[PDB]
Parts: C-alpha cells; structure tokens; sequence
C-alpha cells in the first residue's frame, strides 16, 4: 500500500511511530507538509496520508493516547479500495505493538499498553471530503438507503 | 500468537474465514465445542478464542455484516498481552480483507466490502469475565482511577 507520512511532531516516539509506519508500506511522501502529501497522493493515487500531529510524543509521555490521523483518498467503493482500508487499517493496529516498549516506563503510561492511540479519520469520496468520518461510516450511510 | 477457533457455522464463509484465520495465528483448537476451546487457551495459557457462531454465512449472503467474537483470556495486564491484543486485532481487520472476493457477488454485498463483520468482545481478566467488554475497554476502566 502507498501511503503518504505527515510529521509535525519532532519528538523521538514521533519519529519512532514514522520509521514503524515507514517500514510496512511504500512512503509516497515522508515529512511535514501536508499540502505536498496531498500532491504525491493525488499524483500516485494512493489511498491514504498518515498524520502524526504536533503534540503526539507529549501525549504519549504524559499517559495520554496521542492523536493519530488518516486522510483517505476514495476514488471508487470497490475491491481495491476495501483492500486498502482494511490493510491499513491493520497496520496501524501492528503500530500500535511497536510502540509498546516505549510505554514500560511509567505508570502513567500503562493504560496506553492496550489503547494508546486516538485514531481520527478523513474521508475523501470523489473529491468531497468527509471530515471525521472513516470510509466504513461513508459506505454504510450510502449504502443504508 | 496461540488462538482457539470454535466454529459453529456449517457454512462455506464460515469454513473460509477459519481458514484465513488459522494461517495466520498457532492453532490451539480448532472446531465446534467451546468447552474444550476454553479447555486448550487456559491450558495452554493462550489470550484468544475467536468464534465464528452459528447465523454468519446467513449473514453475508444476506447482505448483512456478520457476528464474529473474540473472548480474550487477560492473566496480566503487560507487554505481552498488549502484543496480543493488538495482533490478533490486526488479524481480525486481515481477514476482512481475505473475504473481500467474496463479497463481489451482489449489490446486496457491497457495504460489507468496507464493514464485514460485526466484531463483539469478551474479556476474563484475572478470572472475572467481563462480558462484551474489550480489553481496551476494561483497562481504560481500570486505570482510569
Ligand atoms: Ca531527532
Ligand atoms: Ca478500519
Ligand atoms: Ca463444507
Ligand atoms: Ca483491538
């Protein structure tokens, strides 16, 4: 899957959560520009852009599930678009694994062991753009009629 | 990571979903009987049973997201169950993905492509069985002091 990092967090477990990412998907483009993420998105048609915001490492260190947003770019509600939600979707679940280690520290941090992110989702279909809802919550509204 | 799978589904989604489960996980029983499926997890001090009950397949043909829960065996609340929790869960969305061809056969089909399954969870920490409860849910609970 090809998927765009957005960084705009410059602590370490940031950096951490971009490198695990980086690792299990094809980086269309990795940095702090989202208007240019957007670009390399559109361009190569990928699904999604990953965006690890300003404030996530302080969460984390403060016992606080850190905000993780995806941007995801529908251009069709069909096999390889489903494909990609769904893988993505389970690898932000294996980030969730390889951050573990860094949560043993404190206490305060030990909740965060099962549920350490707080997931928002976008939804772009067919260029409009659903903000805060996942594409499963844009199909099921459709397809309830 | 060690799962028991109990299918009560005679179906052939059922069958399938099975299958795609227990070439990803270490099969610590396989079958119909959710006695002896808890009988081989405390045994084997395995986190998961994953049911596929019995109305599943139904479910699918009929264009309606099917059932499939997890009871998760909680004897601790570290490292290692946080890892597995968090990959049988990135097993759970893999799955959706490996039942996705399926679903391309009617317009009634279509939403499931997204949304599949209706995923319920249970959770036995330290012995004490917290029905539809995850893990998550019940260390949020718990740590939320
Ligand atoms: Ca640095
Ligand atoms: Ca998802
Ligand atoms: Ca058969
Ligand atoms: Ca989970």
């Amino acid at each position: 899957q090809k998927v765009a990092i957005v960084r705009e967090d410059t602590g370490t477990i940031a950096e951490l959560a971009e490198k695990a990412l980086g690792n299990m998907v094809d980086i269309v483009y990795a940095g702090s520009d989202l208007k240019e993420a957007e670009e390399a998105v559109k361009k190569e048609k990928a699904p999604a852009i990953i965006v690890i915001p300003k404030g996530f490492s302080q969460s984390l260190e403060s016992g606080e599930k850190a905000r993780l947003e995806i941007v995801w770019y529908l251009r069709g509600t069909g096999l390889s678009e489903a494909v990609s939600t769904g893988t993505i979707s389970s690898l932000i679940e294996s980030l969730k694994v390889q951050l573990a280690s860094f949560l043993l520290n404190d206490p305060k941090k030990a909740q965060l062991l099962f549920d350490p992110l707080e997931i928002v989702q976008h939804t772009y279909l067919r260029g409009s753009l659903f903000k805060n809802h996942s594409p499963e919550a844009i199909m099921n509204v459709f397809y309830s009629q």
